[PDB]
């Protein structure tokens, strides 16, 4: 089983560890871990194109989008590969992450190893705001490069 | 990937940015950049197996060797700055000798034994 990990860091209190596991190349990727230092509530959660943290999260580029699709939520047909929706933080600022996604991969062209995972200031509206390429999730609070793990 | 980048950071003052470019699949990889905060002299320069920085550099695993990850030493001047310009044909940005998603580490001592891991970062896709 392929495994990966990402340590999210930023300029403030937001920090976390997110694990990834994929049992077969054609199968879903389990994403799990926690992010601390967040405001209680929803926070956008995305894989961005570049594993470039030379300017913090600012250099990560846009949402990872190898298929040139429109932004959406994870269960939407039309979505960026990197659209993992939202995570939810408790009253202590801790967001427990437990996602299973069949669009991201740890191999092939949907490959997220070496790219950047980012958690945002606000909720990602998933393109269902009722009135986007980002989901209006606000600033990039913390991020890290996704690496190969044991 | 044709280009990769790595931001090195640790618990102390060692910091830097290292670029990797491999314009041709399976071709030589150019590695360049600068690292500051080092003691004057030689410092081991290695790719470690895991891009796992959950425990800082201590979780990066062993030297990558499916040594494939051994990039020799970098040399810091009197100001603590090491300018890096290396060509390596064993590492790669694809394939079995894939270093994307692994950890680059600069060590306390020379890699003639290299001592502590002063700074490290996960190698990310840049282009
Ligand atoms: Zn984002
Ligand atoms: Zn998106
Ligand atoms: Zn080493």
């Amino acid at each position: 089983a392929t495994k990966a990990v990402c340590v999210l860091k930023g300029d403030g209190p937001v920090q976390g560890i997110i694990n990834f596991e994929q049992k077969e190349s054609n199968g879903p990727v389990k994403v799990w871990g926690s992010i601390k230092g967040l405001t209680e509530g929803l926070h956008g959660f995305h894989v961005h194109e570049f594993g470039d943290n030379t300017a913090g999260c600012t250099s990560a580029g846009p949402h990872f989008n190898p298929l040139s699709r429109k932004h959406g939520g994870p269960k939407d047909e039309e979505r960026h590969v990197g659209d993992l929706g939202n995570v939810t933080a408790d009253k202590d600022g801790v967001a427990d992450v437990s996602i299973e996604d069949s669009v991201i991969s740890l191999s092939g062209d949907h490959c997220i190893i070496g790219r950047t995972l980012v958690v945002h200031e606000k909720a990602d509206d998933l393109g269902k705001g009722g009135n986007t390429k980002t989901g209006n999730a606000g600033s990039r609070l913390a991020c890290g490069v996704i690496g190969i793990a044991q």
